[PDB]
Parts: C-alpha cells; structure tokens; sequence
C-alpha cells in the first residue's frame, strides 16, 4: 500500500513564479514524500524514539496525538542559471532542492 | 487559526505497554508538533527550500503535491530507569524523546 516513500514530483518554474530570476533548468525533478507511517515503523525510514512513542500512543487512541508524518529527512542541491541583476550567473550547489530520502518524523 | 506549534502531550508508559521494561519515570511530558503550515511559512519555522517550494505548487494546485508537515525539529533526552536484556541500566539521557521544536518540513 501506500506506506510512506519518495514518490515523483516535476516542478516547472512557472508554476512558483521564478521563471521571472531563473533561467535554467525551466523546472527541476523534486520529489516528495507521500504514505503513511504504520507501526511497526520500518528501520529504513530511520523513526525517531518521540516518532515511535507517539504513533504508539495514537495506534491504541485514535484520539491523543497523531500519526508520525511522512517528510524528506534528505535533500540534494540542483544547479541554477540565473539573472543576477542582469548579469548571467551560476550557482553549481543550491541547496535544499531534491528529496533523497524520506522518513517518518 | 491552527498553525503549527509545540503542544503539551503527556506519556504514561502504561499506556503504551513499555512499563515492561521501563522501571522509572511512570510518564513524562513528550510534547508533539500540530497545525498546518500555511504559505508564507513563518521564519520560526525553519522551513527548508523544498518545503517553501512544495507549498507553493499545493497553493494553486491542490491536487499537485501537498503541504508541509509539522514535524519535530529538534528533540531532547530524558532520564531513564530500564531493563535492557535482563539488567537494571541508568541512562541519564536517553535521546530523542521530548520534542523542543517544531518545523514545517
Ligand atoms: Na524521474
Ligand atoms: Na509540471
């Protein structure tokens, strides 16, 4: 099932409105993390103890706390072309950019 | 409205079965992340590139993506008293347990 992943996401730059600075690449492969965090919670999405203890107390109480979530606890840089005050520019490692892994948290 | 925060969460071990092997404290208070994480997603809460990013894309297409996620950020240890594979153990900071921050990730 929909256990949580790294799933695909395509992201142009028209549709966050930087086409206006960036000028390469017109989009970028981002990825995501989407599914659920369901006990008993897999070593490969590397939980925390409070992420264990609170999917715990949730599992039998539906009503006190909640699920772990499914987030990116790995990011990669791309590289950006763009506009520095007219002046064409690269920026070989912005960070942040692309999940590499995600995780229950 | 529900932004996201740290809010109070207390643990008894009893309820989640681990008072067979913890021995001390009964509970303590672990806290846990709740809310949305709303664009323009807040400086306090340290989103990163990706999360400003993914919110951006949901913002105007809600069937592209998701939202962030309020998750923990940072984590503290509590003192515990255990039982580990037969032998009363002290750990005086037993790491991961109490949620000190919250972020939108
Ligand atoms: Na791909
Ligand atoms: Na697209």
């Amino acid at each position: 099932g929909n256990y949580c992943k790294r799933t695909p996401l395509y992201i142009d730059f028209k549709e966050i409105g930087w086409d206006s600075w960036i000028i390469a690449p017109p989009g970028y492969e981002a990825y995501e993390c989407r599914g659920v965090c369901f006990f008993p919670l897999a070593e490969h999405l590397t939980p925390t103890k409070h992420a264990i203890i609170q999917t715990l107390v949730h599992l039998k109480n539906s009503q006190k706390a909640s699920k772990a979530c499914c987030v990116p606890t790995k990011l990669e840089p791309i590289s950006i072309l763009y506009l520095d005050k007219g002046v064409v520019t690269l920026k070989y490692k912005y960070e942040g950019m692309a999940v590499s892994e995600c995780g229950c948290r």
